[PDB]
This record gives C-alpha cells, sequence and structure tokens, in this order.
C-alpha cells in the first residue's frame, strides 16, 4: 500500500556527470563513452548571454580552453561539436560508467526522473512531468544548468531532458539530449514567456484509478458522461481534451479496477464542480495530474484492494 | 527556485542490495563488506510467521539453508547471527561497492530516502518521515520487505531504516540497522495497531520558511505568540508541542529571512485557525510536515528571493 511521487533509482546516472568549465562559467556535463554533452551557452560569458551568436562564439574556441572533470580527474578535449543547443566535447577516456543508454524526445504530459547537480556532484533526484506548455516544475539553482532528466527501462536508461535555464515566472526550461527545446525557448538570456498551463487530464485519471486500487472510493458515483460531454466540462476548468487515444491507455487499469474510463470521468467532472468538501485523495486535497497510467501501473499493485 | 519532496541519490544503496532465500520466503538484505543484513523473519515458513520463537527456529537453520544472491551470482554464507530483529549472514565475498558507512537510529520527525527493491533489485527513491508515532508513510508491495532508508553526508551512507513490515491500516514499521524496531512493534503477522499520530510542528514551521525563501509571503501576518500560546493552539489542532529546541534549531532559516521563528508560529496559528481559504503554498494545499529545517537548508536557496 501506499502512493508516492517516485523516482528512479540514480546510480547509472550518477556515474556519468562531469563539470565542464570555459572560462569562468561553470555547469554540468553528461559523460557517455568518449562524448560528454552540456548546455553549448558554457562558452558564453555573462555579456555574451544578452545575445550570443553562438557559430561565432564557438569557432573562437579551441580543445584545451574547455576544462572537463570527473571525480577529481581532468578529460582532455581532443575534439568539439555543436549540434542545437547542446556541445559535444569528445574526449580521450570512454566512460567506464557508461550504462546502456538512449536520447528520446518525450510528449508534454510524460514524466521523469531528474538529477540535480552541482559542480559535477549530484545533490537529489525528484520527478518532474513535463507540462502541456513545456516546461517543467523542478527545483534548480545556480550551478543546476546542465542537469539531466531521465526513466529507466530494464536498465536502459532514456535520457530526455537537460536542464538550461530559469525563466522569470520561476519554472524551468530545457532541452532534449539532441540539444533541441522543449517549447518555443531559446538559449539566451531575456525574459521569456511560457504559454498558458493546463492540467494533465489523464494523468489525474490515472492517479484516481491509483486511489482506488490503493483501498479509496470516496470519489466513486453512479454516473457516467460521454466524451464529448466530459471534454465540454474540462475545457471549462483548465483541464486538457481527454482523447480516445488517453483512454484506449487508460484500458489495463479500468480492466484492473472493474471501473470503466467514462465512468471515471464522471467522477473527475463531479470532483471538478464540487470539489472535494475537505476530503483527501492519497493524502492530496488537490487533483494531482504528474502520474502518467505507466507511473501508476510501475508502483500500484497488481490487484486492486477490494 | 522551486521545491520538491527530494531524495538523495541512491546509487551508493544500489550497490548494496542483495536477494535472500530460505525455503520459500525471499526478501531484500543489505550487503556491506561480508556481512548481509536482512530481517529475521526470512527463517519463517507462513505459518512460523503467527507466532515464532525466533531462537528455536534459528538454531534449526545451516549456513548452507540461505541463498544469497548479488546480481547473477550467489554468495556462500559462511556464517549467521541474530541481533534483534536483523539476521546478519557473513558471506565469504566482501562487498567492492561497499560506500562508507554509518548505522543511525533517527528520532521522530526525521526524513529519510528510501529505496524500494523486490528480489534484490531496486525499482524506485523516494522520501520518508518517522512519523510521532513511529511508522512511515511509504509505499510498498509483497517483497519490498528488507528495503532500506538513509540518508547521505558527504559520500557517506547513514543507513537508519530497515523495512519489515506493512501494517493493517497500510503504513510502514521497520527496524533500525541493528533490528530494534520504531515504536512498539514486533516481528510477527499479527494485526498490530499504531499509537495516534500528529503533525511534525517544526518541520510545518520549516516548510513555511522554504516558501518564504522561495519568493512567497501571503500567509505572514503583523502578530507574534508566546511560545506557551503558540502550544495551547498546537493542542486543539494535533500538532506536536514546539520545544525551545525546536525554536533553536529553526535560527538559520528565521536569520535568512529576517522573520521570527515566534512571528512565523503566529502565521502558523492564523493559518490552523483560518484555514488557507483556496491558496496553496509551494504548490500544497495542505501544511506539509515531512521537511526538516535541514532538507529545507539543503535544498533551497542561500539567499531570499525579496
Ligand atoms: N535553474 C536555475 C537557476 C535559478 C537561479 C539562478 C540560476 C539558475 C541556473 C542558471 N543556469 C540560470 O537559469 N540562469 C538564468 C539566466 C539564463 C542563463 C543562460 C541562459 Cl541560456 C538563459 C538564461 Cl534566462 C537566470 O538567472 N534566470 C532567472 C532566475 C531567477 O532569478 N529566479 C528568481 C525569480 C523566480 N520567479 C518568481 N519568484 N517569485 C515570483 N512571484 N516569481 C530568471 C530570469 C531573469 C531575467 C531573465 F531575463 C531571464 C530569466
Ligand atoms: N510493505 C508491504 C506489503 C504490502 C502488502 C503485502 C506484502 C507486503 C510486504 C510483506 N513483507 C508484509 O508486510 N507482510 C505483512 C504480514 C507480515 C509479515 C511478516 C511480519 Cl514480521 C509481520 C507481518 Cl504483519 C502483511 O501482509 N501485511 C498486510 C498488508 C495488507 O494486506 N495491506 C492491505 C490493507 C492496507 N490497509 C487499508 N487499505 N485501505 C484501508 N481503508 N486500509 C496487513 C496485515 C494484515 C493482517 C495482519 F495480521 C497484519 C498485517
Amino acid at each position: 500500500s501506499g502512493f508516492r511521487k517516485m523516482a528512479f533509482p540514480s546510480g547509472k546516472v550518477e556515474g556519468c556527470m562531469v563539470q565542464v568549465t570555459c572560462g569562468t562559467t561553470t555547469l554540468n556535463g553528461l559523460w557517455l563513452d568518449d562524448v560528454v554533452y552540456c548546455p553549448r551557452h558554457v562558452i558564453c560569458t555573462s555579456e555574451d548571454m544578452l545575445n550570443p551568436n553562438y557559430e561565432d562564439l564557438l569557432i573562437r574556441k579551441s580543445n584545451h580552453n574547455f576544462l572537463v572533470q570527473a571525480g577529481n580527474v581532468q578529460l582532455r578535449v581532443i575534439g568539439h561539436s555543436m549540434q542545437n543547443c547542446v556541445l559535444k566535447l569528445k574526449v580521450d577516456t570512454a566512460n567506464p560508467k557508461t550504462p546502456k543508454y538512449k536520447f528520446v524526445r518525450i510528449q508534454p504530459g510524460q514524466t521523469f526522473s531528474v538529477l540535480a547537480c552541482y559542480n559535477g556532484s549530484p545533490s537529489g533526484v525528484y520527478q518532474c512531468a513535463m507540462r502541456p506548455n513545456f516546461t517543467i516544475k523542478g527545483s534548480f539553482l545556480n550551478g543546476s544548468c546542465g542537469s539531466v532528466g531521465f526513466n529507466i527501462d530494464y536498465d536502459c536508461v532514456s535520457f530526455c531532458y537537460m536542464h538550461h535555464m530559469e525563466l522569470p515566472t520561476g519554472v524551468h526550461a530545457g532541452t532534449d539530449l539532441e540539444g533541441n527545446f522543449y517549447g518555443p525557448f531559446v538559449d539566451r538570456q531575456t525574459a521569456q514567456a511560457a504559454g498558458t498551463d493546463t492540467t494533465i487530464t489523464v494523468n489525474v485519471l490515472a492517479w484516481l484509478y491509483a486511489a482506488v486500487i490503493n483501498g479509496d472510493r470516496w470519489f466513486l458515483n453512479r454516473f457516467t458522461t460521454t466524451l464529448n460531454d466530459f471534454n465540454l466540462v474540462a475545457m471549462k476548468y483548465n483541464y486538457e481534451p481527454l482523447t480516445q487515444d488517453h483512454v484506449d491507455i487508460l484500458g489495463p487499469l479500468s480492466a484492473q479496477t472493474g471501473i470503466a474510463v467514462l465512468d471515471m470521468c464522471a467522477s473527475l467532472k463531479e470532483l471538478l464542480q464540487n470539489g472535494m468538501n475537505g476530503r483527501t485523495i492519497l493524502g492530496s486535497a488537490l487533483l494531482e495530474d504528474e502520474f502518467t497510467p505507466f507511473d501508476v501501473v510501475r508502483q500500484c499493485s497488481g490487484v486492486t484492494f477490494q
């Protein structure tokens, strides 16, 4: 029993974190085989950040301008290239701790574990969702940039996020590991605004199923809804539209609990219209949207507590 | 910016998790140097669990009855002993991945990271507090027993919890790594009840300071309280009494924010008496009590956002 925001075990990623320094700028990098990946704005000085021309900045650099430190050993940079907003530093030593890995670009609504790092040393691990507006609500301080987000599947690490900046509103923006930003953002020190965010409906439904699996049913009701009528309520409360694909993805949880997806939608509709009236679900007084259906299946029992 | 429940990086503990099997009972063990630590009820059959005499059960066992598996290698048990409710299996191989470590018995109100494991394989990491009634609100399924809780300080792992059982109410009970239960519990399969729980007042205050550091002040007020008058309100709302020791521990956070501890107590009093009126603090609609003052200092900026 129980239900917690649960990160993946971080050891396979810990062994890949390094420190990258150029001039007086230091941030984190990801060392896989003989390549170190890091945000390209490491090459900027504080004045370069306002409006940098990165190609003009990088051509003025040499391999030996980059200082890469893995624990207490320096790695010699023997080549460098830029791929979108990530810098790739070829080093003379392959990381002996390289896990099986993939780079993946995730969809909004998906979750991942963040290994927050400072000066190449891991400090903590927590779970994040990619918001519909392509920000994440992380916990990051100066020096965190280059920290990565990941999922793990049978000892393969799928890296999906590299941290690049905190926006003026205090939420966070970054790239896939091939250097493409999530969302409309660019890597320059300008005040950039995210689009208006929405609540991840399929995730709230997954979390309601988690609550039922764990033995709680107080929010259920005898009603059902059509998909169309549910989405009319969803729009009113700034929830993302629920698609038939979402309904299909919730199939297994519906089958395990015996609660049809559109019946759980009717529960959610009632919760949105009436509130919780002082009650909690899985210890929360708000409707939680940062658990995917996969996250629920991963953590909850495979048999519902009746 | 941001504030999340943040676990310690788990790699140093991952390399210590093994599987222990006796008869048809399999659970997790902790492999440090040439000793494997695990819950002693691994030696019980399903019938032994009702009321076991562990000394009588253990004297009937031989070293070779214990099967210890570390990944895909078997460790030979060359001795065994019982220390309170933990079994210590001496094996013929020292763990090459043993971190610097200590065993510590924590006080209620302290937090730790849990590495949830099944069949000796880590599955997830999350943060827990030891409740005032000496349970934890974990997330655990069958096979999790022997999973450990820990804190890390400058590459030293302080192990403080080993998981032994889920109570009828779905909360969790366990021991320190020397086998002494937290709370009044015993390791037998009987319905055991925890004492009535309370809210960890010093932790709620720490979390209010975290909110101020992150830039939010809406809950502050112009009032102050005496310690005695605050604790009269604390008792009404099932909060633990606040001691002068707690006030001292909050000293650094008070100094960083410029908010006296007894002034923050007056904010908390108003929040308890009036509720939040539809507002949130650090994204929560409830008052959070599973962040210690240390947890806040560890994660938040050292300079308040004014
Ligand atoms: N993670 C992180 C982090 C956090 C703090 C400091 C440093 C870092 C890592 C570091 N690498 C980082 O992100 N630096 C960026 C600057 C940067 C470097 C490089 C590139 Cl390519 C792009 C960028 Cl934008 C940075 O300084 N951003 C600040 C963070 C801030 O001041 N936050 C407090 C207010 C939160 N909002 C709030 N609080 N309360 C209310 N009600 N609202 C916001 C900003 C301000 C002007 C601006 F024009 C753009 C952005
Ligand atoms: N972690 C964990 C875990 C979770 C499930 C299964 C297995 C494990 C690990 C495994 N090692 C474990 O803990 N087994 C224990 C049995 C045990 C083994 C050895 C020793 Cl020394 C001591 C003990 Cl007690 C066990 O089966 N406990 C069940 C768990 C249960 O059935 N939970 C569903 C209800 C939650 N409550 C609720 N849900 N909804 C509402 N409103 N209330 C509770 C119980 C039931 C009778 C009883 F007499 C004592 C305790």
